[PDB]
């Protein structure tokens, strides 16, 4: 498989298994393709079908609102907004592209793999579409920085922190690379898609807000890199990637996991059970991409000798057993995000105890959720 | 005093004295309310007719959400028919502009209708006016008199009357109206439109399928169902009628939810229990205060059955001190600001000053823009 945003392994043997005409993949990509009908009916989204312009009044600005951030009822206009971590203000979904992206990321991953596992160009067809209108177009494509992204009103300084909101389209950005080569995928759509992504890693790294994002110290930081390595595996930046292993991604986890395996910084969130699995899983997601070119995230030491894997052993027990979690959770915790987390590290780990409990958990054979489709292992 | 409606009249009534008197603290307190008034007075009247996705009716005056717990299906190839996750709000709620623009209209109104029986001042009611007209009563933009499509779910067959509980958003604002009454903005005509609207509504609530099952129901929608009903009721100056739900309806129905030690059973199952603990006494507040005005105390009238609604308060009391203490499933956090108005209004009415002092020791922040606190200075 090419370099990307996925489980390479899962999706070649896919491949292998539904060209060999094997009955169990077969059966399970056809109901994936029943799935995927809805990604071509569907019209491409576009950040620009927004009302409320950003500072900058360009449509083509990505702009989302800080989730934890709400009015102050004391004050005659509401601001400054105040922060209550964990609580999400409905107020985000004023913002089109909160959604859209998910939409829109959504669409174009599903295609862009059953494209790679059928070879059918209908999918190309329709991954490219999406990708035209989301990115590149000169009207409808968004520019490529996240100045705007999770805005907080009456905030004085600008921040990075939106930038984690890369997530849901960077995904689709690593899957193009799967529809190279189909008809659909012209010449010049790989170019001006290249031109974009050259663009938005440019901002990544030279802009203050991406600069300040790529020091955070929590989970942020993690997913900072972890995005940045979907840029850098689109544009074919191997060494890069290697540099920002071990430069940046793997002195965060030592200094992120403490000497027992926990990760004192997502503790002290309200969701810190969440915030925990979610910095794994930004582990998760660049470890797809570093362990295509071998370096394996999981079991790699950082300087100090602290190893991914000691995070996954604090946090197992939990898996079983959520409700034992002595600290703040302000919300039930969702048991199902440990499957594949638990199969990811387990596989990388050769951990047989954690890959068992991945398929115990399970995920649901029929269900629609995109990022499960490699994961026919678990269902 | 105080015209018959959502509020506790005798809130309103000291500050439209202590207000014409000129006494400082109100004054001072009223000149802030006027500055937070400020936005509804630019603010443009809102529409339910405003959304893009219309109702099976294709009939964009017809009311239409979703029922907030139910999410597509994963495992369905078009996620029909939703299944329900009770207490998680799915976001696709926030698709149906009326759900939040019910909230803005409501809110507005109110404020504003308050607001011009405190002072007098015509803007008041010119603006409140401009927001009743176009929600209600206007022949484009007024809502139909029904809750047909409230919470409605995708893919169930059945139909349901559950979404009537979206109603106390708009029908508090209804009672309002009648506060304007009387003002060069509300003319003799916008009152009839209204009154017509209303007596609809009524019809609708009474005799619609749904609204005779919601009328029915053994948890907090039939408390809800009935206050509502009292505000409509109450709009109508129907009070002999208001006796009637009050006497027949609202104490029978509080009677049987009340359990032996105080605990709403129906409310205990629920993964928010102690929020809908507060929601099911939140409705018998509401009630009780169009009930009291015309000398019906629904805290302190026994049911039938023996049930007072004071054994309630009392059962929730000490988890109003200490929500932590809460044994039963709570998959938020519980927000202990609601308690103040709930035991204000339940202490007053039992002389119980136990829970007066608790409600001002909680108490609300003074220069809060939540409408619904307008009338607690007490509580500031
Ligand atoms: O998009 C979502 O809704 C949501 O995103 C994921 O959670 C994200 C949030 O989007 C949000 O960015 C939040 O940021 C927190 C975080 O703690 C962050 O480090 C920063 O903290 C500030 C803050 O002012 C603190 O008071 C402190 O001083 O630290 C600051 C700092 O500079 O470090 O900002 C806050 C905030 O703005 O509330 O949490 C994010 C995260 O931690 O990943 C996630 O929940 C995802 O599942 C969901 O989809
Ligand atoms: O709009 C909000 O977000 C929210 O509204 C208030 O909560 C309401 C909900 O809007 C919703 O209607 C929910 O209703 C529940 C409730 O349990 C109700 O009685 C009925 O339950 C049915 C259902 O079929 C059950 O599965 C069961 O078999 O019992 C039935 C019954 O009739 O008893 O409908 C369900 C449902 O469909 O989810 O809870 C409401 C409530 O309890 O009042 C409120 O939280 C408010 O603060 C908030 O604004």
């Amino acid at each position: 498989a090419p370099l990307g945003p996925f489980n390479a392994t899962l999706l070649e043997q896919l491949k292998n298994d539904y060209q060999k005409g094997e009955k169990e993949v077969t059966r399970y990509i056809e109901l994936q393709e029943k799935v995927a009908e809805k990604y071509i009916k569907m019209t491409p989204l576009s950040v620009t079908a927004k009302k409320k312009l950003p500072p900058s009044k360009d449509p083509r600005d990505y702009m989302t609102l800080s989730p934890y951030w709400w009015p102050d009822s004391t004050k005659i206009d509401g601001l400054p907004y105040i922060r209550k971590d964990g609580e999400r203000n409905p107020e985000v979904y004023e913002y089109p592209e909160r959604e859209n992206a998910n939409r829109f990321g959504d669409a174009a991953y599903c295609l862009g793999v059953l494209y790679y596992i059928t070879g059918k160009e209908v999918y190309a067809k329709a991954c490219a579409n999406h990708l035209r209108t989301w990115f590149t177009d000169p009207k409808l494509g968004m520019n490529p920085n996240m100045t705007y992204a999770q805005a907080v009103p009456g905030m004085k300084k600008m921040r990075g922190s939106g930038f984690i909101d890369s997530r849901r389209f960077s995904r689709a950005l690593g899957v193009a690379k799967l529809i190279e080569g189909s008809k659909s995928w012209t010449p010049s759509d790989k170019k001006k898609l290249d031109d974009w992504a050259t663009a938005f890693c440019y901002w990544m790294e030279n802009s203050t807000q991406g600069q300040r994002e790529s020091h955070a110290a929590n989970n942020h930081g993690l997913w900072y890199e972890a995005i940045h390595l979907m840029v850098l595996a689109y544009l074919d930046r191997t060494d890069r990637i290697r540099e920002v292993a071990e430069q940046s991604i793997l002195p965060k986890m030592g200094a992120q996991i403490a000497d027992d395996g926990s990760l004192p910084q997502e503790l002290k969130r309200t969701l810190s059970l969440h915030y925990s699995t979610f910095a794994l899983e930004a582990l998760m997601e660049a470890n797809q991409i570093t362990s295509q070119i071998g370096i394996n995230l999981w079991s790699t030491p950082a300087s100090n000798g602290k190893v991914a894997s000691q995070a996954v052993d604090y946090l197992y027990p939990f898996y079983l057993n959520p409700e034992d979690w002595k600290f703040k959770q302000i919300k039930p915790f969702d048991q199902s995000r440990a499957a594949i987390l638990l199969y990811e590290a387990g596989t990388a780990l050769g951990n047989q105890k954690y890959v068992d409990t991945a398929k115990r958990i399970g995920l649901k054979y029929s269900t629609s959720d995109v990022e499960t489709i490699p994961y026919l292992v678990l269902k």
